[PDB]
């Protein structure tokens, strides 16, 4: 809710407007990578002991 | 009530004054509003039961 003064006179009465406030989300990727060379591949599995 | 000092001389004697007086209020009635409107004023009270 967003404040209201009462304010004097018959101007017409402060219209309180009530909402419900959206918003709209991003999206962004952050993407990294990482070396596997063609060795530590025969091994690791086990291919090549 | 206003006081007075005794004065020596050929000075007017001076007299107790006291000063009576009123007011009156303001007024400035003060307005601030509201709205409901169709739908949501019959889903309040009887009605959705």
């Amino acid at each position: 809710h967003q404040p209201l003064i009462a304010r004097d006179g018959p101007h017409p009465v402060e219209q309180p407007v009530h909402n419900y406030m959206t918003k709209v989300i991003d999206r962004r990727a952050l993407n990294a990578a990482f070396s596997l060379a063609t060795e530590a591949i025969a091994l690791l599995t086990g291919e090549a002991l």
